[PDB]
RNA sequence: UAUAUAGGCGUCUGGGGGGAACGCGGGGAAGUGAAACAUCUCAGUACCCGUAGGAAGAGAAAACAAAAUGUGAUUCCGUG
RNA sequence: CUGCUGUGAAUCUGCCGGGACCACCCGGUAAGCCUGAAUACUUCCCAGUGACCGAUAGCGGAUUAGUACCGUGAGGGAAU
RNA sequence: AGCGAAAGCGAGUCUGAAUAGGGCGUAUCCACACAAGAGUGUGUGGUGUAGUGGUGUGUUCUGGACCCGAAGCGGAGUGAUCUACCCAUGGCCAGGGUGAAGCGCGGGUAAGACCGCGUGGAGGCCCGAACCCACUUAGGUUGAAGACUGAGGGGAUGAGCUGUGGGUAGGGGUGAAAGGCCAAUCAAACUCCGUGAUAGCUGGUUCUCCCCGAAAUGCAUUUAGGUGCAGCGUCGCAUGUUUCUUGCCGGAGGUAGAGCUACUGGAUGGCCGAUGGGCCCCACAGGGUUACUGACGUCAGCCAAACUCCGAAUGCCGGU
RNA sequence: GUCAGGUAGAGAAUACUAAGGCGUACGAGUGAACUAUGGUUAAGGAACUCGGCAAAAUGCCCCCGUAACUUCGGGAGAAG
RNA sequence: AAAACACAGGUCCGUGCGAAGUCGCAAGACGAUGUAUACGGACUGACGCCUGCCCGGUGCUGGAAGGUUAAGAGGACCCGUUAACUCCCUUUGGGGGUGAAGCGGAGAAUUUAAGCCCCAGUAAACGGCGGUGGUAACUAUAACAUCCUAAGGUAGCGAAAUUCCUUGUCGGGUAAGUUCCGACCUGCACGAAUGGCGUAACGACUUCUCAACUGUCUCAACCAUAGACUCGGCGAAAUUGCACUACGAGUAAAGAUGCUCGUUACGCGCGGCAGGACGAAAAGACCCCGGGACCUUCACUACAACUUGGUAUUGGUGCUCGAUACGGUUUGUGUAGGAUAGGUGGGAGACUGUGAAGCUCACACGCCAGUGUGGGUGGAGUCGUUGUUGAAAUACCACUCUGAUCGUAUUGGGCCUCUAACCUCGGACCGUAUAUCCGGUUCAGGGACAGUGCCUGGUGGGUAGUUUAACUGGGGCGGUUGCCUCCUAAAAUGUAACGGAGGCGCCCAAAGGUUCCCUCAACCUGGACGGCAAUCAGGUGUUGAGUGUAAGUGCACAAGGGAGCUUGACUGCGAGACGGACAUGUCGAGCAGGGACGAAAGUCGGGACUAGUGAUCCGGCACCUCUGAGUGGAAGGGGUGUCGCUCAACGGAUAAAAGGUACCCCGGGGAUAACAGGCUGAUCUUCCCCAAGAGUCCAUAUCGACGGGAUGGUUUGGCACCUCGAUGUCGGCUCGUCGCAUCCUGGGGCUGGAGCAGGUCCCAAGGGUUGGGCUGUUCGCCCAUUAAAGCGGCACGCG
């Protein structure tokens, strides 16, 4: 009486059950075919147990796809630059950039070792002890670094701003995430942690938009992203730059922040 | 409804209810005892029902018995 | 031995019983019926008797006694 | 006449292979022998064996069984004249407010909506007597009354109140549901009967004197405030000092005390001095120096219900 | 269950009355405490107490005028 | 009298109609003279916005390929009895073996329903709704990776009729705010029809506030009436061992009118007060014990009800398959070969023109190697012990297993039917003037079904009877319950407690018997691995090692280590004893049989010893010379050996059993708890001894650490001494009374006392010692005062 998502983290399909839920969620893995009918099923072992055959599924976590999406709309180069991932720990966007052929990537955590250990052995990958949270350093990470990706959790994303644009060089290209319930007033998050409000999330990328434009970093583009939190957290990729004829400044990035969440997700 | 029956009309002869105990045939507890309790007991008791008679019921072997050339319908009493 | 249900024979070199059963022996003759005496009792009547009571006893009732009274009622129930 | 489970045998019998031990039985005593002192046996004689039926007393068994006492259980009946609900057929509800729909008029509306005005008489409507309740409080509390009285209190045309007649009955009825009510009683009414229910529980049990005279412990217990058997009382019979005391004699103990270099543990201070500690010359050889920690040992003083190299007094067993 | 005089009054309320009916079955005394049932109370006014319990207070008719809120009916006899 | 019930509104489930449901044994009735917009049941409870997740558990509903399962059909196989033989062995018998039929007993395979397992749906069904590892804005305000599930609280609300902590925090309100209001979220232990959140109107509901009003209060006074009181009349009651019934300090079953010692008191009444008479009342209702009763449930065991199947009532024809008896084709690779050699008895002689041979195909199989039947053709034969071939015809009559077959006789399983049993609360007509009864007749429908008997399996708190241990410093909760060893245990034996420590419910065919032989552990010295340590050698070493297994007593004489043989880990017994309420238990020399070891002496009836176990009943099994319901057998019983009980509550109430009662009731108990009293005083409380210190120095102005000794009886306790045929339980009110351990007032000594004001100690009990807010409050917090707002005893004084 083994549960099915059991068998199948076992057998190795899935190294864990919150993408074990993910497989039975669209039933990509299941017996004789068919959508697995529900993640409470009594499956004996000497079963067959399949997959979607995602054949790009060298990924190590979620973050990867909420990147590979970002990627097809923006489709940044990323050899023959530096790059600054603002912590992850996990692999989810830096293990990207390594199947992207990054030439150099450096990445964050909260004070703690959990990445995986495939990331420990390769020499382009340089961890760090949480130096700081907002005024990350711009020498210490090794130098000058030419792309800088937003990854932030229950901090508003809106202090690290002089730092990532300290953080780069002059001609720069950045791509921050916008997490929605994230940039209200710690503690007036959303209802019941998830926000099905276009006007809240309006008021956020506004407020990033415009955070973003004090220092003169003007947002290029919009992007909505694929695949969000399970319950519910889905981002809105921005795009950061001071130097290019996309400079929407004036009245495009409100035109590009309809844009956002009205083709949002 | 034809055979007819169910019925209807008339004329007789009975039945009905009571009763203290005793009889026969049925139905049938619980308290209690078992130092608890259910089998078991109490007890086929108490009570109930149907029926009598001066008594009733039983009664003339499809019985006992045990190798005895033995008893011989039933009922009741004493023993065993 | 016996009730309800099912199945269900023979008429005497038959059938029943003799403490599972079988053989032999013995006893008897079911599925029809009557039957006195010896046995149980006393509402009532007669005549007696008591190392029985003697009026708080003996019947509840020696006297208005199943009365007066109590209870809606089944019923309880004096004292003299 | 007994032994045996029995067939059976019989002063024997059972077990057993056993004249080989034991069991039960051969009243009891006496003697004389023949065998062993491992508790005496065996045998020859003798003596010869006591029951039963009335009846008094004590105890006991079956019966209500020394007397009184439950809450309750069963059988058959009686009750809805109180109360619960229902059914038929009747009666009652002073007085005063409010002002629903409906209808009619006007305004307003492409037409409506709607409003203002009237008539109108709705309503588990309002205030409030009769009537029905019973919220507060005081009195009553061997009452006026086994649930009232006074002052206020809620409903008062309604799921209203009420009269007369009727229906539902006990593991049943009825319940706008409180285990409420069902005749001053209800977690199963009442009456009679079973019946003198049963209570390891409480209570009571009536004249005298004479002699003797306890126990409140052990064991078992659906047991722990009950009982059985033992102990301990009395009476009858048998035996007769067997009892008890004191002296002496023969014993076995491990308590008091003590001791511990006699063990097992604890435990005080010294003494020498390791091994393992550090350093020198300089190797991690080797050697010595040093608060070293300081095994073992040793000196002296100690401690113990489950320690004992030792070790009484008493008590206990036997004899005399 | 029926009948329902007068005067105030909306009234079958309440006060007093008519007809009619009663004075209903222990009394007579008496300025004790205390209890009960009524009454009044300077100044203060809930300080009482678990709590404004109980008392006190408002109370009728006619004009004027009425709030938040509302389910548009009400609240409302608001309050004044 | 309520917030509880009801309610109008909501949903869910059931019900197709003499419905379902309910009352009845039935008939019958209500439902309803209703018919799914109706009726019953369940939950919710006008209205408004909504009602999340989980179908794993348990129910409900549905389904069926399998597993499992009753009665009923089946009777293979076995056993009893004995007609018959067949034999001895002795002779007129009598035991051995076989044993047909018949009758009997146990009875297997096989077949068969529901249910259960199984798989689905269902939550406005009964029910459920998580964490961890390390983190940033200025700490936060749980929404980075991974474990687990049936899913991980949705919305809304939230110190709540819900919050212990708690009088949470902040604001308001008061002079003073534990209640209240508005919020906060750390929701011990809210949450979505046991609805969640709001809501106008309503309430003899609960709570907070303001105005007004007042004898509620400061703080009480006065008046009248009914009693009380006096006089006359009548005239009770509960109660009651007494009696010419003081107090104090004691003593006593621990709280005395009655006892002690002292003090006080002339005799008798009337009106008043309630301190005592553990006052009256009611065989304590709290608590324990025994017994009831009613309630609950997956306690036990039953029964109603519901439901399954078989069979009776119960029949007919058609098919489909199965079992029987009977008939005719039809079959057998083999090598020594004219052989696709069915097992045969007869076999010198059977088969043609009723057209066989050889040709045409199918039937039959084919390991397709080859052969039997028909007519269409066909022409007048083929065959044998032929010889090889175990077995010959494969030329013929009668018996025949293997098979592919049809039919008859018989009997089942099923299926579609028919009508004739039976059924209809469908119509009509009649008995019958009257009649929704009833019976009949007849038409129309079902129909061998249903219903009902009997047998049978399921479900079965719907009901019924009952069980649900004891010990216990009250009871409960915990722990324990039998056996063995030690200490307590006081030098015999025995000895209790919920006293102090541990073991047991086995193990070993050798770790049993015998015969013989040996001595360890530790220490020093010498040796490659090899270290203190492993095996070797030398020595010292009397017991410190080891003895299956706890502990104790033992054992070096060895009971300890080693080897040989071997089963005494025997059968018949047992003088005499230990221990003992009894039932149990324990030791035992010696005799005989038959053995083991030993030369023999001798030892051996398990183990160095003391745990490793369960009475009786009832039943099983093997053996025996017992019995055998007329007789012979048998069945059944009996003896002997043995087997089956965490009966572990271990002397074992049943084969079989849990809980609630605050709705409770009875019988008892001060044998036993809660209150008060009594004893004690661990704790509590109040003092003291010593003085390391602190105080700049200076123990002792003032505090005094570490330790030590006491008082009181106010606290929490310990005990269980009186009271359970009744000793009323907190706080406040009224009224006191006593102590002093003094709060104020009065008198002082020392000061680290200039004065003012204090600190500490000593003496002193005459008087005094406030009113409010918060709270049920005591306690306590606060407000305004005051000379001060003392602490205690008195049944935590006083109902
Ligand atoms: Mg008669
Ligand atoms: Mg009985
Ligand atoms: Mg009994
Ligand atoms: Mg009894
Ligand atoms: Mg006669
Ligand atoms: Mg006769
Ligand atoms: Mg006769
Ligand atoms: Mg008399
Ligand atoms: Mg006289
Ligand atoms: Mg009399
Ligand atoms: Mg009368
Ligand atoms: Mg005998
Ligand atoms: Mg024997
Ligand atoms: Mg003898
Ligand atoms: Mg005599
Ligand atoms: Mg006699
Ligand atoms: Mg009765
Ligand atoms: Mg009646
Ligand atoms: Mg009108
Ligand atoms: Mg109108
Ligand atoms: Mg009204
Ligand atoms: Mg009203
Ligand atoms: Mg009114
Ligand atoms: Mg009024
Ligand atoms: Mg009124
Ligand atoms: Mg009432
Ligand atoms: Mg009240
Ligand atoms: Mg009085
Ligand atoms: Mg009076
Ligand atoms: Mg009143
Ligand atoms: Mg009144
Ligand atoms: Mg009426
Ligand atoms: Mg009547
Ligand atoms: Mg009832
Ligand atoms: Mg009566
Ligand atoms: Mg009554
Ligand atoms: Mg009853
Ligand atoms: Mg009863
Ligand atoms: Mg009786
Ligand atoms: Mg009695
Ligand atoms: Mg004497
Ligand atoms: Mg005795
Ligand atoms: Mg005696
Ligand atoms: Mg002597
Ligand atoms: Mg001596
Ligand atoms: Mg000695
Ligand atoms: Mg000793
Ligand atoms: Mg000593
Ligand atoms: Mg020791
Ligand atoms: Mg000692
Ligand atoms: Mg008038
Ligand atoms: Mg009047
Ligand atoms: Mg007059
Ligand atoms: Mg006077
Ligand atoms: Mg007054
Ligand atoms: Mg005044
Ligand atoms: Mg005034
Ligand atoms: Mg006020
Ligand atoms: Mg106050
Ligand atoms: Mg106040
Ligand atoms: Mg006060
Ligand atoms: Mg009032
Ligand atoms: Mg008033
Ligand atoms: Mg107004
Ligand atoms: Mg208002
Ligand atoms: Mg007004
Ligand atoms: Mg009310
Ligand atoms: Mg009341
Ligand atoms: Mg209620
Ligand atoms: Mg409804
Ligand atoms: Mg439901
Ligand atoms: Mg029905
Ligand atoms: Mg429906
Ligand atoms: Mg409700
Ligand atoms: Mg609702
Ligand atoms: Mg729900
Ligand atoms: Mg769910
Ligand atoms: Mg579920
Ligand atoms: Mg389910
Ligand atoms: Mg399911
Ligand atoms: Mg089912
Ligand atoms: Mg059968
Ligand atoms: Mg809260
Ligand atoms: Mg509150
Ligand atoms: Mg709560
Ligand atoms: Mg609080
Ligand atoms: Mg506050
Ligand atoms: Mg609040
Ligand atoms: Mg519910
Ligand atoms: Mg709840
Ligand atoms: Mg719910
Ligand atoms: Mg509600
Ligand atoms: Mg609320
Ligand atoms: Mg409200
Ligand atoms: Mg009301
Ligand atoms: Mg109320
Ligand atoms: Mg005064
Ligand atoms: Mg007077
Ligand atoms: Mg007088
Ligand atoms: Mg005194
Ligand atoms: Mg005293
Ligand atoms: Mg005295
Ligand atoms: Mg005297
Ligand atoms: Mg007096
Ligand atoms: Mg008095
Ligand atoms: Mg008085
Ligand atoms: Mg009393
Ligand atoms: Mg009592
Ligand atoms: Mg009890
Ligand atoms: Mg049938
Ligand atoms: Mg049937
Ligand atoms: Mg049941
Ligand atoms: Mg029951
Ligand atoms: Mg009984
Ligand atoms: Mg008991
Ligand atoms: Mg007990
Ligand atoms: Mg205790
Ligand atoms: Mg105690
Ligand atoms: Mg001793
Ligand atoms: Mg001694
Ligand atoms: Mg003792
Ligand atoms: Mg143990
Ligand atoms: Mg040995
Ligand atoms: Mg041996
Ligand atoms: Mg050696
Ligand atoms: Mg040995
Ligand atoms: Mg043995
Ligand atoms: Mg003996
Ligand atoms: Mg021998
Ligand atoms: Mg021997
Ligand atoms: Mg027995
Ligand atoms: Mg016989
Ligand atoms: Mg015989
Ligand atoms: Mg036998
Ligand atoms: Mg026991
Ligand atoms: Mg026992
Ligand atoms: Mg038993
Ligand atoms: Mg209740
Ligand atoms: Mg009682
Ligand atoms: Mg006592
Ligand atoms: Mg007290
Ligand atoms: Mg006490
Ligand atoms: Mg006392
Ligand atoms: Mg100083
Ligand atoms: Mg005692
Ligand atoms: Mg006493
Ligand atoms: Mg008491
Ligand atoms: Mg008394
Ligand atoms: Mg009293
Ligand atoms: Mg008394
Ligand atoms: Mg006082
Ligand atoms: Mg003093
Ligand atoms: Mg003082
Ligand atoms: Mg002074
Ligand atoms: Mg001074
Ligand atoms: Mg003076
Ligand atoms: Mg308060
Ligand atoms: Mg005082
Ligand atoms: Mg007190
Ligand atoms: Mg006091
Ligand atoms: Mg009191
Ligand atoms: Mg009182």
């Amino acid at each position: 009486r083994a549960r099915v998502d059991a068998e199948l983290v076992r057998r190795g399909l899935a190294r864990s059950r919150q993408q074990a839920a993910e497989l039975i969620g669209a039933g990509k893995v299941r017996i004789d075919g068919l959508p697995a009918v529900k993640p409470a099923t009594a499956v004996s072992d000497t079963t067959a147990l399949t997959v979607v055959t995602d054949s790009e599924r060298a990924w190590v976590s979620r973050g990867a796809h909420k990147l590979v999406g970002a990627l097809e709309a923006f489709a940044i180069a990323v050899a023959g630059r530096r790059c600054l991932d603002a912590g992850a720990s996990t692999g989810g966007f830096t293990e990207v950039l390594l199947d992207r052929g990054a030439a150099h990537v450096v990445a964050a955590d909260v004070g703690y070792g959990q990445l995986a250990w495939s990331l420990r052995n390769d020499p382009r990958v340089v961890v760090l002890e949480r130096t700081n949270a907002r005024g990350l350093t711009p020498e210490a990470i090794g130098g000058r670094v030419d792309l800088v990706v937003a990854d932030l959790s229950f901090i508003s994303l809106a202090t690290v701003l002089p730092a990532l644009v300290g953080c780069a060089s002059r001609d720069a290209d950045i791509v921050p995430l916008v997490k929605p319930q994230f940039e209200v007033g710690k503690g007036q998050v959303g209802p019941g942690g998830v926000v099905h409000d276009p006007q809240l999330r309006a008021r956020s990328v506004l407020a990033v938009a415009r955070r973003a434009q004090e220092l003169g970093w003007h947002s290029v583009g919009v992007k909505a992203s694929p695949l969000p939190g399970p319950s519910g957290n889905v981002e809105y990729f921005l795009w950061l730059r001071t130097q290019t004829d996309r400079a929407l400044s004036a009245k495009g990035l409100e035109d590009a922040v309809h844009r956002a969440i009205s083709e949002g997700p």
